[PDB]
């Protein structure tokens, strides 16, 4: 009763209500209803929603991500035509090409910036090094000097990557998905220098996001690390800010990963045409781009006539400074394994837990690791659902021989083979990509009863290999079944 819909996920710190007045403008002029969601760990949960109904049309995440949701077939190539593809730098482009595929629209790109009040501190450190001095200042007069979120490796990896950590190793036009810069000498000094800050009390462990924003915000600390996306809040506050160039370790820039906002369309998605219309015609216009840009800020955004118009903006010029100085974010689906491994560590080691040498080793063997068999390349998750509810299970594996398809058979317990099952309860799904070379395999459970609830398997099996794994379904009394 709108014409249709689409629905959008992005990341709760980007301009999403900027976004959302796209989508009524496409509205009005289409009758097609944009939805914009924000929500949390919507990265982690996109895989196992995506082909379900329950996924978005259009989701945005920085480049980093979308290589792994491309192996698993999750989604569609954009094949643009040259009159649009012109209109965005080749850089950005380049962020979004897998093996050969462009699998997303670019957005904008963005990187870490040292973000300073100018009324606490009127020229901000150039060194790593100077800032507990500054903050033994700052600490008499009651305010600290630095506040930053301390969970999320993205915001440490330019200190720990400074003297010479690294993610993967890049050589001859590619990355080497086993050679990781975790723990070398460079990594462990960054490391070490940031657990010492904490140590001497310059510092927070448990010091997050949120904490630290609303620290600089209300201008309690001198200094914060933040990208684009945060300014705009700190322009509704009181604070003088300026937006600078890290400060350097070591004699050596501070090396902040380079991410560039991507738009996916979800391959599983009845609206791939109405998603390209919507971001080539609408978002990805000048008028599209100052909407969420006014609300958030993006960065340098990929669309050059808009870029050039906004490069005169000094917050601009530093982010790309300080992007200039850093790396690109690999997209190979690996990243996944190096962001976990690398936020175990840096949490483990700033809150005393493990040392420095152990929290850097176990992620250097952590980051590389493979999985050992090779068929799973997406497995089922626990999941939840209400009594008469429905829920969809899904693996996703990776094809090989092209005469021999892996099979797959769902369990419930030691031995309850599901087909055996089937009916008006449970329905068993399969389905072949021969454009991504993947397998999808689905489990339904309809009308769900408390007795559908326990442990699950699904096992998968070629000529010569074999994999499995567990997962839980949880089943919730409805809410007014009692009282
Ligand atoms: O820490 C665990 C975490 O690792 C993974 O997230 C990484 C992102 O994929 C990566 O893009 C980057 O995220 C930052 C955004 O780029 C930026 O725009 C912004 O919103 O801040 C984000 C950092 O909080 O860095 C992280 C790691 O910090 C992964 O894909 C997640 O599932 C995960 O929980």
């Amino acid at each position: 009763i709108e014409e249709g819909k689409l629905v959008i996920w992005i990341n709760g710190d980007k301009g999403y209500n900027g976004l959302a007045e796209v989508g009524k403008k496409f509205e009005k002029d289409t009758g097609i209803k944009v939805t914009v969601e924000h929500p949390d760990k919507l990265e982690e949960k996109f895989p196992q929603v995506a082909a379900t109904g329950d996924g978005p049309d259009i989701i945005f995440w920085a480049h980093d991500r979308f290589g792994g949701y491309a192996q698993s077939g999750l989604l569609a190539e954009i094949t643009p035509d040259k009159a649009f593809q012109d209109k965005l730098y080749p850089f950005t482009w380049d962020a979004v090409r897998y093996n050969g595929k462009l699998i997303a629209y670019p957005i904008a790109v963005e990187a870490l910036s040292l973000i300073y009040n100018k009324d606490l501190l009127p020229n901000p450190p150039k060194t790593w090094e100077e800032i507990p001095a500054l903050d033994k200042e700052l600490k008499a007069k009651g305010k600290s000097a630095l506040m930053f979120n301390l969970q999320e490796p993205y915001f440490t990896w330019p200190l720990i990557a400074a003297d010479g950590g690294y993610a993967f190793k890049y050589e001859n036009g590619k990355y080497d998905i086993k050679d990781v810069g975790v723990d070398n000498a460079g990594a462990k000094a960054g490391l070490t220098f940031l657990v010492d800050l904490i140590k001497n009390k310059h510092m927070n462990a448990d010091t997050d996001y949120s904490i630290a924003e609303a620290a600089f915000n209300k201008g309690e600390t001198a200094m914060t690390i933040n990208g684009p996306w945060a300014w705009s809040n700190i322009d509704t506050s009181k604070v003088n800010y300026g937006v600078t160039v890290l400060p350097t370790f070591k004699g050596q820039p501070s090396k902040p990963f380079v991410g560039v906002l991507s738009a996916g369309i979800n391959a599983a998605s009845p609206n791939k045409e109405l998603a390209k219309e919507f971001l080539e015609n609408y978002l990805l216009t000048d008028e599209g781009l100052e909407a969420v840009n006014k609300d958030k800020p993006l960065g340098a955004v990929a669309l050059k006539s808009y870029e050039e118009e906004l490069a005169k903006d000094p917050r601009i010029a530093a982010t790309m400074e300080n992007a200039q100085k850093g790396e690109i974010m690999p997209n190979i689906p690996q990243m996944s394994a190096f962001w976990y491994a690398v936020r175990t560590a840096v949490i483990n080691a700033a809150s005393g837990r493990q040392t420095v040498d152990a929290a850097l080793a176990a992620a250097q063997t952590n980051a590389a690791a493979d999985d050992p068999i090779g068929l799973f390349l997406m497995r089922p998750q626990d999941g939840e659902v209400t009594v008469g509810g429905s829920i969809v299970f899904s693996a996703r594996v990776a094809g090989a021989s092209l005469l021999k398809p892996p099979v797959v058979k769902w369990f419930k317990g030691k031995w309850v083979d599901l087909s055996s099952k089937v009916g008006q309860h449970l329905q068993l799904h399969d389905s072949y990509d021969r454009a991504s070379k993947v397998y999808l395999f689905e489990l339904h459970i309809t009308d769900a009863q408390t007795t559908s609830a326990g442990g699950y398997r699904c096992e998968v099996s070629t000529k010569d290999k074999f994999d499995s794994c567990n997962f839980n379904l949880t089943v919730h009394e409805a809410i007014g079944s009692g009282d």
